[PDB]
């Protein structure tokens, strides 16, 4: 499924996104952008074997299972196909849980490269909310 802008980004408030840890609602909708294209259905491989699934990109590396990631953990307790649902529950669950890890929405690259630092207020602007 491909999201629209402010579509994604109710869904996301709907699931208690808005401030979540800090982190207003403009910046999972940017991530979510620049790191799927709004298409819950991205997926990309890493040079170390382990792929990204979903809206947010999520890395089998210690999120999610996949089957084909040796020494990897699940620390979300889920199949990486889960994350590619129409329904983004799944995906915001599991990210909830990685923001808390300490590291904040540094953990999302292209977050911390294309998000952090500007005016992400502008990608829920005119959105019904
Ligand atoms: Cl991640
Ligand atoms: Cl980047
Ligand atoms: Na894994």
């Amino acid at each position: 499924k491909v999201f629209g802008r402010c579509e994604l980004a109710a869904a996301m408030k709907r699931h208690g996104l808005d401030n979540y840890r800090g982190y207003s609602l403009g910046n999972w909708v940017c991530a979510a952008k620049f790191e799927s294209n709004f298409n819950t259905q991205a997926t990309n491989r890493n040079t170390d074997g382990s792929t990204d699934y979903g809206i947010l990109q999520i890395n089998s590396r210690w999120w999610c299972n996949d089957g084909r990631t040796p020494g990897s953990r699940n620390l979300c307790n889920i199949p990486c196909s889960a994350l590619l649902s129409s329904d983004i529950t799944a995906s915001v669950n599991c990210a909830k849980k990685i923001v808390s890890d300490g590291n904040g929405m540094n953990a999302w690259v292209a977050w911390r490269n294309r998000c952090k630092g500007t005016d992400v207020q502008a990608w829920i602007r005119g959105c019904r909310l």
